[PDB]
DNA sequence: GGATGTATATATCTGACACGTGCCTGGAGACTAGGAAGTAATCCCCTTGGCGGTTAAAACGCGGGGGACAGCGCGTACGTGCGTTTAAGCGGTTGCTAGAGCTGTCTACGACCAATTGAGCGGCCTCGGCACCGGGATTCTCCAGGGCGGC
Protein backbone atom coordinates (compact mmCIF):
# COMPACT_ATOMS: atom_id res chain seq x y z
CA UNK A 1 0.00 0.00 0.00
CA UNK A 2 1.42 3.35 -1.12
CA UNK A 3 1.35 6.05 1.56
CA UNK A 4 2.66 9.58 1.94
CA UNK A 5 4.32 10.89 5.07
CA UNK A 6 2.23 13.37 7.12
CA UNK A 7 3.07 16.83 5.83
CA UNK A 8 3.95 16.53 2.15
CA UNK A 9 0.27 16.45 1.19
CA UNK A 10 -0.17 19.57 3.33
CA UNK A 11 2.68 21.27 1.45
CA UNK A 12 1.09 20.21 -1.84
CA UNK A 13 -2.23 21.76 -0.76
CA UNK A 14 -0.45 24.95 0.37
CA UNK A 15 1.21 25.20 -3.05
CA UNK A 16 -2.09 24.41 -4.80
CA UNK A 17 -4.33 26.87 -2.95
CA UNK A 18 -1.82 29.73 -2.96
CA UNK A 19 -1.75 29.49 -6.77
CA UNK A 20 -5.53 29.37 -7.22
CA UNK A 21 -7.86 32.35 -6.92
CA UNK A 22 -11.37 30.91 -6.53
CA UNK A 23 -13.33 31.08 -3.30
CA UNK A 24 -12.83 28.15 -0.94
CA UNK A 25 -16.30 28.27 0.68
CA UNK A 26 -19.37 26.95 -1.13
CA UNK A 27 -21.98 29.43 -2.34
CA UNK A 28 -25.24 28.20 -0.77
CA UNK A 29 -23.96 27.58 2.83
CA UNK A 30 -22.41 31.06 2.87
CA UNK A 31 -25.61 32.57 1.46
CA UNK A 32 -27.67 30.79 4.13
CA UNK A 33 -25.28 32.03 6.83
CA UNK A 34 -25.49 35.60 5.48
CA UNK A 35 -29.30 35.48 5.44
CA UNK A 36 -29.44 34.05 8.99
CA UNK A 37 -27.11 36.78 10.28
CA UNK A 38 -29.00 39.49 8.38
CA UNK A 39 -32.46 38.47 9.62
CA UNK A 40 -31.41 39.29 13.20
CA UNK A 41 -31.08 42.99 12.26
CA UNK A 42 -33.96 43.64 9.83
CA UNK A 43 -36.75 41.26 8.90
CA UNK A 44 -37.64 40.68 5.22
CA UNK A 45 -34.27 41.51 3.67
CA UNK A 46 -33.64 40.82 0.00
CA UNK A 47 -30.11 40.35 -1.30
CA UNK A 48 -28.37 40.99 -4.58
CA UNK A 49 -26.09 38.21 -5.78
CA UNK A 50 -23.12 40.58 -6.03
CA UNK A 51 -23.67 41.62 -2.40
CA UNK A 52 -23.31 37.99 -1.31
CA UNK A 53 -20.23 37.61 -3.53
CA UNK A 54 -18.62 40.77 -2.09
CA UNK A 55 -19.37 39.58 1.46
CA UNK A 56 -17.81 36.23 0.54
CA UNK A 57 -14.61 37.72 -0.94
CA UNK A 58 -14.22 39.96 2.12
CA UNK A 59 -14.72 36.91 4.37
CA UNK A 60 -12.07 34.74 2.69
CA UNK A 61 -9.66 37.71 2.59
CA UNK A 62 -10.12 38.34 6.32
CA UNK A 63 -9.80 34.65 7.20
CA UNK A 64 -6.72 34.09 5.02
CA UNK A 65 -4.96 37.09 6.61
CA UNK A 66 -6.01 35.87 10.06
CA UNK A 67 -4.63 32.40 9.31
CA UNK A 68 -1.36 33.96 8.12
CA UNK A 69 -0.95 35.81 11.42
CA UNK A 70 -2.07 32.64 13.26
CA UNK A 71 0.71 30.70 11.51
CA UNK A 72 3.18 33.40 12.54
CA UNK A 73 1.98 33.06 16.16
CA UNK A 74 2.32 29.27 16.01
CA UNK A 75 5.82 29.46 14.51
CA UNK A 76 6.85 31.99 17.18
CA UNK A 77 5.74 29.52 19.88
CA UNK A 78 8.04 26.83 18.33
CA UNK A 79 5.10 24.87 16.90
CA UNK A 80 3.86 23.83 13.47
CA UNK A 81 0.26 23.25 14.60
CA UNK A 82 -2.01 26.26 15.00
CA UNK A 83 -4.05 26.54 18.21
CA UNK A 84 -7.08 28.66 19.19
CA UNK A 85 -4.77 30.66 21.47
CA UNK A 86 -2.76 31.61 18.37
CA UNK A 87 -5.94 33.06 16.81
CA UNK A 88 -6.67 34.84 20.10
CA UNK A 89 -3.14 36.29 20.23
CA UNK A 90 -3.32 37.39 16.58
CA UNK A 91 -6.65 39.14 17.12
CA UNK A 92 -5.38 40.67 20.37
CA UNK A 93 -2.23 42.14 18.80
CA UNK A 94 -4.16 43.21 15.69
CA UNK A 95 -6.63 44.96 18.01
CA UNK A 96 -9.88 43.21 17.10
CA UNK A 97 -10.25 41.31 20.37
CA UNK A 98 -8.85 43.72 22.98
C1' DG B 1 -1.44 -3.38 -57.39
C1' DG B 2 -3.90 -1.03 -52.86
C1' DA B 3 -3.89 2.32 -49.06
C1' DT B 4 -1.35 5.69 -46.08
C1' DG B 5 1.38 10.41 -44.93
C1' DT B 6 1.70 15.07 -46.40
C1' DA B 7 1.35 19.51 -49.15
C1' DT B 8 -1.67 23.32 -51.20
C1' DA B 9 -6.11 25.34 -51.85
C1' DT B 10 -11.02 27.03 -50.27
C1' DA B 11 -14.86 27.90 -47.15
C1' DT B 12 -16.06 29.48 -42.51
C1' DC B 13 -15.38 31.59 -37.73
C1' DT B 14 -13.93 35.55 -35.04
C1' DG B 15 -11.64 39.81 -33.14
C1' DA B 16 -10.83 44.30 -34.74
C1' DC B 17 -11.31 48.74 -37.66
C1' DA B 18 -14.16 52.34 -39.36
C1' DC B 19 -18.65 54.42 -40.29
C1' DG B 20 -22.97 56.52 -38.37
C1' DT B 21 -25.73 58.97 -34.74
C1' DG B 22 -27.23 61.12 -30.53
C1' DC B 23 -26.42 64.00 -26.68
C1' DC B 24 -24.67 65.98 -23.31
C1' DT B 25 -20.90 67.58 -21.24
C1' DG B 26 -16.78 70.10 -21.73
C1' DG B 27 -14.75 74.17 -23.97
C1' DA B 28 -14.75 79.22 -25.73
C1' DG B 29 -15.88 83.97 -24.74
C1' DA B 30 -17.36 87.72 -21.58
C1' DC B 31 -18.18 89.87 -16.86
C1' DT B 32 -17.66 90.44 -12.13
C1' DA B 33 -16.48 90.13 -7.19
C1' DG B 34 -13.75 88.63 -3.65
C1' DG B 35 -9.73 85.55 -2.12
C1' DA B 36 -5.45 86.00 -1.54
C1' DA B 37 -0.95 88.36 -2.19
C1' DG B 38 1.53 92.15 -0.47
C1' DT B 39 2.68 95.96 3.26
C1' DA B 40 3.39 98.03 7.82
C1' DA B 41 3.23 97.75 13.00
C1' DT B 42 3.45 95.33 17.56
C1' DC B 43 4.62 91.75 20.55
C1' DC B 44 5.98 87.28 22.09
C1' DC B 45 8.38 82.80 21.25
C1' DC B 46 12.47 80.35 19.45
C1' DT B 47 17.79 80.01 18.28
C1' DT B 48 22.85 79.62 19.56
C1' DG B 49 26.40 79.91 22.47
C1' DG B 50 27.67 80.36 26.94
C1' DC B 51 27.76 80.20 32.93
C1' DG B 52 26.41 78.41 37.81
C1' DG B 53 24.62 75.15 41.19
C1' DT B 54 21.58 70.82 42.79
C1' DT B 55 20.82 66.59 42.61
C1' DA B 56 18.82 62.62 41.11
C1' DA B 57 19.43 59.75 37.31
C1' DA B 58 22.78 57.15 34.57
C1' DA B 59 26.75 54.29 34.31
C1' DC B 60 29.91 50.63 35.94
C1' DG B 61 31.20 46.56 38.38
C1' DC B 62 30.17 42.20 40.68
C1' DG B 63 27.84 38.22 42.68
C1' DG B 64 24.28 34.91 42.13
C1' DG B 65 20.34 32.57 40.98
C1' DG B 66 16.28 32.38 37.99
C1' DG B 67 15.05 31.47 33.58
C1' DA B 68 15.95 30.24 28.59
C1' DC B 69 17.16 26.49 25.95
C1' DA B 70 18.43 21.81 24.69
C1' DG B 71 17.55 16.96 25.03
C1' DC B 72 14.57 12.92 25.80
C1' DG B 73 10.43 10.20 26.46
C1' DC B 74 5.60 9.39 25.60
C1' DG B 75 1.10 9.27 24.31
C1' DT B 76 -2.35 11.34 21.91
C1' DA B 77 -4.35 13.70 18.42
C1' DC B 78 -4.10 14.89 13.81
C1' DG B 79 -2.88 13.46 9.00
C1' DT B 80 -3.87 10.15 5.34
C1' DG B 81 -6.45 7.08 2.66
C1' DC B 82 -10.67 4.73 1.33
C1' DG B 83 -15.77 3.82 0.93
C1' DT B 84 -20.21 5.85 1.44
C1' DT B 85 -23.50 9.57 1.65
C1' DT B 86 -25.13 13.95 0.66
C1' DA B 87 -25.79 18.16 -0.79
C1' DA B 88 -23.89 21.72 -3.93
C1' DG B 89 -24.24 23.08 -8.64
C1' DC B 90 -26.96 23.54 -12.79
C1' DG B 91 -31.17 23.96 -15.26
C1' DG B 92 -36.22 24.95 -14.63
C1' DT B 93 -41.35 26.56 -13.10
C1' DT B 94 -44.51 30.50 -11.67
C1' DG B 95 -46.23 34.16 -10.19
C1' DC B 96 -45.61 38.79 -7.59
C1' DT B 97 -42.98 42.54 -5.90
C1' DA B 98 -38.84 45.62 -5.27
C1' DG B 99 -36.10 48.70 -7.58
C1' DA B 100 -33.59 51.32 -11.35
C1' DG B 101 -34.65 54.49 -14.93
C1' DC B 102 -37.46 58.17 -16.97
C1' DT B 103 -40.95 61.94 -17.02
C1' DG B 104 -43.85 65.29 -14.79
C1' DT B 105 -45.78 68.58 -11.11
C1' DC B 106 -45.56 71.10 -7.13
C1' DT B 107 -44.64 72.66 -2.58
C1' DA B 108 -42.27 73.27 1.59
C1' DC B 109 -37.70 74.13 3.02
C1' DG B 110 -33.35 76.16 2.99
C1' DA B 111 -30.20 79.87 0.96
C1' DC B 112 -29.70 84.85 1.20
C1' DC B 113 -29.90 89.60 2.93
C1' DA B 114 -30.81 93.45 6.26
C1' DA B 115 -31.58 94.99 11.16
C1' DT B 116 -31.17 93.79 15.86
C1' DT B 117 -29.73 92.31 20.03
C1' DG B 118 -28.15 89.16 23.47
C1' DA B 119 -24.83 85.56 24.50
C1' DG B 120 -19.69 85.15 24.82
C1' DC B 121 -15.02 87.17 26.36
C1' DG B 122 -12.41 90.16 29.35
C1' DG B 123 -11.69 93.02 33.69
C1' DC B 124 -13.42 94.97 38.38
C1' DC B 125 -15.54 94.50 43.00
C1' DT B 126 -17.04 91.66 46.50
C1' DC B 127 -17.53 87.28 49.63
C1' DG B 128 -15.88 82.41 51.69
C1' DG B 129 -12.41 80.72 53.59
C1' DC B 130 -7.59 80.61 55.23
C1' DA B 131 -4.23 82.89 57.74
C1' DC B 132 -1.59 86.69 60.88
C1' DC B 133 -1.66 89.30 65.31
C1' DG B 134 -3.35 90.77 70.11
C1' DG B 135 -5.57 89.50 74.58
C1' DG B 136 -7.51 86.26 78.40
C1' DA B 137 -7.42 81.58 80.93
C1' DT B 138 -4.67 77.41 82.68
C1' DT B 139 -0.53 74.71 84.34
C1' DC B 140 4.68 73.96 85.37
C1' DT B 141 9.36 75.06 87.59
C1' DC B 142 11.61 77.31 91.31
C1' DC B 143 13.65 80.09 95.79
C1' DA B 144 13.27 80.62 100.48
C1' DG B 145 11.91 79.53 105.67
C1' DG B 146 11.39 76.05 109.42
C1' DG B 147 13.08 72.07 111.88
C1' DC B 148 16.72 68.52 113.02
C1' DG B 149 21.58 66.73 113.60
C1' DG B 150 26.80 67.15 114.69
C1' DC B 151 31.22 69.07 117.20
Amino acid sequence: PHRYRPGTVALREIRRYQKSTELLIRKLPFQRLVREIAQDFKTDLRFQSSAVMALQEASEAYLVALFEDTNLCAIHAKRVTIMPKDIQLARRIRGERA
